[PDB]
């Protein structure tokens, strides 16, 4: 049976708890955590594109005060993302099932909008959205799905000062 798992989901959740916060600048930042997924399950001789893009968790614009996110009072419909393909893509099973796969190169910005990067509204809660599609056969979508853990905040600097800790312990960057 198919089976799509997050690696380091803990540390996502230690991120998750705090309400996580991505930065987006004009020409890109990479993601802390990096997106990575575990597969099983998948017909190793199909051929399969790993897709990437994302989804606004909800319309409203979020403000950092008094030591917490709230949200505000008059939403906005938000448009679709640009769709990021993973550079393995289009691979067979065998290959997307031998090891990790890795979304590290995606940047997310506020501007800059294909060719790896991706414009995300500022001060918008986000969710990746993994997309495992079958190429070959007839072609039909295997799966789509957001995991609670990654969800963030898009911001163009970071409001959280445990966030800012966190992300200089566990990222270099
Ligand atoms: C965004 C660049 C971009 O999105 N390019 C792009 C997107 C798709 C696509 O939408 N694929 C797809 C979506 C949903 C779905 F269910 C399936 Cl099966 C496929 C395809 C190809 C693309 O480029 C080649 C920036 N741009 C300026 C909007």
């Amino acid at each position: 049976e198919l089976r799509v798992g997050l690696e380091e989901s803990e540390l996502w959740l230690r991120f998750k708890e705090l309400t996580n916060e991505m930065i987006v600048t004009k020409n890109g930042r990479r993601m802390f955590p990096v997106l990575k997924v575990n597969v099983s399950g998948l017909d190793p001789n199909a051929m399969y594109s790993f897709l990437l893009d994302f989804v606004a968790a909800d319309n409203h614009r979020w403000k950092y005060v008094n030591g917490e996110w709230v949200p505000g009072g008059k939403p906005e419909p938000q448009a679709p993302s640009c769709v990021y393909i993973h550079p393995d893509s289009p691979n067979f099973g065998a290959h997307w099932m031998k090891a990790p796969v890795s979304f590290s190169k995606v940047k997310l910005t506020n501007k800059l909008n294909g060719g790896g990067q991706i414009m995300l509204n500022s001060l918008h809660k986000y969710e990746p959205r993994i997309h495992i599609v079958r190429v070959g056969d007839p072609q039909r979508m295997i799966t789509s799905h957001c995991f609670p853990e990654t969800q963030f905040i898009a911001v163009t600097a970071y409001q959280n000062e445990e966030i800012t800790a966190l992300k200089i312990k566990y990222n270099p960057f």
